[PDB]
């Protein structure tokens, strides 16, 4: 739980020569700040 | 005894916000006020 998720698909690598060239994505941790419910009242019948 | 009857399906309740809405059936008592009896007379030969 160091990172959020990640897409697989997208760790490419490429080699060539001496050189290794590598390209990825990772969606970083966040900490909750903020906090909004928006709550709504409505009524409702009953019978027996 | 103080009633003759009620039909307990008839009672119905609704409720909806501060009201409550009811209904009910029932058969109210009485006292008899007139008794009457017939006789047949029969009989074997």
């Amino acid at each position: 739980n160091e990172i959020q998720d990640f897409p697989a698909e997208d760790v490419q690598v490429i080699v060539e020569g001496n050189e290794a060239r590598i390209s990825m994505t990772v969606y970083p941790i966040r900490s909750f700040k903020k906090i909004s419910v928006s709550l709504v009242y409505k009524q409702q019948t009953l019978q027996a």
